[PDB]
């Protein structure tokens, strides 16, 4: 069914902790067939689970990725909601960190109808 | 089309205004045509008049207080996304809201879309 609030709380929390152990397929899973990605939001939007599994295969699959929620996720009554989180990683073979906010969209079926990634390097830090 | 530092500027603003409760000023921060989907699900609001009576009723009594609970992030095309909390007193329940707020600005640096994501899993009693 289309997720009630506190189930767009759980969803959101369950794709990040897939984003930190790095599992590509059931992130992919997690999605719609045909969802939408904009990450970062500005950039072309990618269409489909082929491409989207291709972007976080580039995006999670060298080097250890670490995220977290650095706050509650927010969710609306139309399946949908908003989480602040930081990711890190490695940037010029040091440890960096990024602040991103993700929103997402479910459809009926639970799954991630579109994601918006908003983050620039204004959110990139390193030390 | 503001730059990314330029919409955190603006959005970390607009945060201080909310705190301070000055209803005109943010006001003035909205575009002609701006819409308001607070919290999203709900109709949208158009309208500058709709929109002062907007915040009049949420801020109309002073005691409503805000702060950014993180960074604003920005992205290159004049838009940005914030978590915040909000902190009221709701029929004598003293009450915290935990909020993100996704804004489009225009050429003008003025809001032309925000988008308030919350609903009552985000209230709590303190
Ligand atoms: C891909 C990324 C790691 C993961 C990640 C980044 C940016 C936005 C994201 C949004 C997500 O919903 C999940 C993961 C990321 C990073 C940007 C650079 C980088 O290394
Ligand atoms: C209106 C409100 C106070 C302020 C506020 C609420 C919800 C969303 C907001 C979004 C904003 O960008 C600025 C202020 C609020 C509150 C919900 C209940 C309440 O008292």
């Amino acid at each position: 069914n289309l997720p009630t609030a506190q189930e767009v709380q759980g969803l959101m929390a369950r794709y990040i902790e897939l984003v930190d152990v790095g599992d590509i397929e059931a992130i992919v899973q997690m999605y719609a067939d045909d969802a939408t990605v904009e990450d970062p939001f500005g950039q072309p939007p990618i269409h489909g689970r082929e491409q989207i599994a291709a972007f976080y295969r580039q995006g999670l699959g060298g080097g250890k990725v670490r995220a977290c929620l650095t706050g509650p996720v927010r969710a609306s009554h139309n399946g949908c909601g908003a989480m602040p989180f930081r990711v890190e990683m490695v940037w010029n073979g040091q440890p960096c960190a990024l602040d991103v906010i993700d929103v997402m969209r479910f459809d009926e079926h639970g799954r991630i109808q579109t994601k918006q990634a908003y983050w620039s390097e204004v959110n990139l830090s390193v030390r």
